[PDB]
């Protein structure tokens, strides 16, 4: 797409990480993911505006330009480098097709990936998780992916959703679903036939690298109304950032934030969406690590 | 009432549960009861429309004729007749008093009864509580029906509220009343006089019939809004799924999901109701067993 | 400030706590505090609409003159003073300044005190802490006052900040801070510096005369959302009311519930604020003592 362009001309030439970070986990690289969402995504500039202080004693600290410094020892940062919206606000009104959003998701990824940040893409609906773990596998063919999955359903049944098409190229060598409530008989036959494991309404304990697809389905309506078929008896804000703090890995792959529509959430009297508060959060405590 | 005509037509001659039913439970026959809110009663048609994936291996399904067949073993289906609203959208205006509520509930709980569905009456005040339990102890006098209670409010003090009529007609051997926060002196005194259990703000384990009662009050007003004088520090939406999840028994007599008022709701910014959501997981995970 | 005049007037003329406590907790004595909010402070007067009915089995009474009665053993009420809102809504426009609010603050306070009445202050930014506390330490400069403070943030960073200002005055022997989320290398240094405790996402068990601090924004977005910057993450108002039923002391100085601004809230289709609900509750379980 052409909307990519100025988003596209960007990612390319970022100042790669240097040997400031040998054997070091990081940088981050942020940008923003819209795919089939309305044209207008916050959110990334709604967490750009958000504290910068932690649930946990580090601190987020974002950058636009690169090379960025590494942080040393025991004082905790956590620098973050902004790539902005994959959508050019200013440059048509011709929206891309899901294989625009997927060549670009590949390629923002693959750019963002060869570089060593780990790329966090936020908004759209769960189809940056197809691209972003493909950009990792084609880098990395050697390295074992696997997914910790959080959803109010498994979002497998369908083959094209993208946690579906991620096991049958046996690119995964193992899906963790976490927080499933709406489970049909075509999920749990896919379930024991690709041997995942599932966890509906301690430690992970890997040396597998983590890929995390966080949709805010999973959270309650309560704190997350923001969802297409929204799905009672979810977890709290505070549920899911404890069970994300429990997660385990050698690196994390990349993680994709999604399930978000401004059109669906509850508002303050302000204007400020609740799924925004809650989902700001929680790109915040993802890119803590 | 003349209202209630066309439903009363119609649940009359709803062909018999068979003999595909033999020791066994169910099926559901759900309606929609309007009494003491407002004219216009979704919620029903909003559980309609509702996914059928339940929390727990089981399916609803959803027939408007009969007769329904039997699942059969361990493939878990869950055959529901709708029986549709009480109220006819199109035959007056003349809304019916607590006599004709009644009366009609009654009348529609004992046809329902008649044919071995269990009923489940969605929505009014609360009021269709007193009815069913009598349509029961009417066809069975010998059986020993209890009940479990789920309000902010013990809803005894007053000799009017349909718990405290089935008490004082010795109707009732028992009460469990779950997550009360509103209790007076006057609910105290009834509670101790009438020997009942309450657990206010592991498993039953009891031979006896078991009625389900659910006030949206129960739940937090983060969760379920809708309702009179909202009581905060209540349930999560999980919460009430999960002490409703233990629930024991050899039957039950009947399920009224009440409290709920679609004009005290808090709405997303595309006009869903946070306790359509809330209650219409409630109405499904009722009817599972 | 002439705001004041007429709740000034009013505060000092309250017939004192008689000889009918001998020994005895309470009474207490509320007013409404507007600070660093809207002109406009409804939820006092939302207080006052609120049931009665308290969690635990006790009830709340409410006099607007003085002399009150004292309840006898076992049989519980919970006589509450009304001294309504400091602003009158009906002699200018001219709203007072941080001097006036305090010392206007410090003087119903001191005149609350003095009294023998547990003072409790609604509304406003957590200002009302300061001035409270610093009322009991000039009566009382021999007994040593606590804190158990209830934020989202320490709140100690500014030196102008209600807490930091009573700590660096040593009027504070210590400060308990629960549900702290968002923290940052400012509060943290000053946290192992001036020795206090913290609890971020059993018994108190102390003999030190409590002081009760109560920041909505301790909640979760979710149960209070109308807070300047509010913090996903939180509390229930459950999770709240069961750590606030758990503070243990020879008394209680005061408390001061604070952060709820009406235009940051969200609200049903009736115009309630569920902050409003929520705060409601907090401060009833609050009086409980």
């Amino acid at each position: 797409s052409h909307m990519f362009s100025k988003f596209l001309m960007n990612v390319k030439g970022v100042t790669p990480r240097g040997s400031d970070w040998a054997n070091r986990l990081g940088p981050v690289a942020l940008f923003g993911y819209g795919a089939g969402m309305p044209r207008r995504a916050p959110l990334l500039d709604f967490f750009l505006q958000s504290p910068r202080d932690c649930d946990h004693y580090a601190e987020l600290t974002i950058h636009d330009k690169g090379p960025i410094e590494c942080p040393p020892e025991t004082v905790m940062f956590m620098p973050v480098l902004n790539c902005g919206q994959m959508l050019d606000e200013a440059a048509g009104t011709e929206t891309p097709t899901s294989d625009e959003w997927y060549l670009g998701s590949l390629e923002a990824s693959t750019e963002l990936l060869e570089k060593g940040y780990v790329p966090v893409s936020v908004g759209g609906d769960g189809s940056a998780t197809l691209s972003m773990v493909e950009a990792y596998k084609r880098l990395f063919p050697s390295d074992d992916i696997v997914i910790v999955h959080f959803s109010a359903r498994p979002s497998v049944s369908d083959p094209r959703s993208p946690l579906r098409v991620l096991l049958d190229k046996g690119l995964l060598k193992g899906v963790v679903s976490v927080g499933n409530r709406q489970v049909s008989s075509e999920d749990r036959k896919v379930r024991k036939l690709h041997k995942m494991f599932y966890m509906d309404m301690r430690d992970i304990r890997n040396d597998y690298p983590v890929f995390i697809s966080i949709d805010a389905s999973v959270l309650d309506p309560a704190f997350a109304p923001a969802v297409d078929s929204p799905v009672a008896g979810g977890l709290s804000t505070r549920d899911l950032l404890h069970i994300m703090n429990g997660i385990r890995g050698p690196k994390v792959v990349g993680i994709d934030v999604y399930g978000y529509n401004p059109d669906l959430d509850v508002y303050r009297k302000d204007n400020v969406g609740l799924t925004a508060i809650a989902l700001s959060k929680i790109i915040k405590e993802g890119i803590l690590k």
